[PDB]
């Protein structure tokens, strides 16, 4: 309802095909569908992971404070509070 868009990691996981480009980054869901082209860094790194945590590789990389911002341009919603209170930990990678 009402807040955000609080999805399920299986949910955000099937938004990665053909053209729903969704990546979590720090506990939060990014729609970037339409940014891919945009991105000043490209599609394809985005389109690598896609669906999933995308954090690790951006933070490899780190990011600005605008594109931090950038992000919140981008927010749909957030990680299912159910798998929040326990982010057991990824198994990992990239
Ligand atoms: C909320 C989503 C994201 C936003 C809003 C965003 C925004 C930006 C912005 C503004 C820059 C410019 C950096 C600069 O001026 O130095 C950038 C560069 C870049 N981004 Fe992102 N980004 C996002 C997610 C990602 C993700 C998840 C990846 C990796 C899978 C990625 C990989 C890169 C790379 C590699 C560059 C720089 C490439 C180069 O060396 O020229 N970004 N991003």
């Amino acid at each position: 309802d009402k807040d955000v868009k609080y999805y399920t990691l299986e949910e955000i996981q099937k938004h990665k095909d053909s053209k729903s480009t969704w990546v979590i980054l720090h506990h939060k869901v990014y729609d970037l569908t339409k940014f891919l082209e945009e991105h000043p860094g490209g599609e394809e790194v985005l389109r690598e992971q896609a669906g999933g945590d995308a954090t690790e590789n951006f933070e490899d990389v780190g990011h600005s404070t605008d594109a931090r911002e950038l992000s919140k341009t981008y927010i749909i919603g957030e990680l299912h509070p159910d798998d929040r209170s326990k982010i057991a930990k990824p198994s990992e990678t990239l």
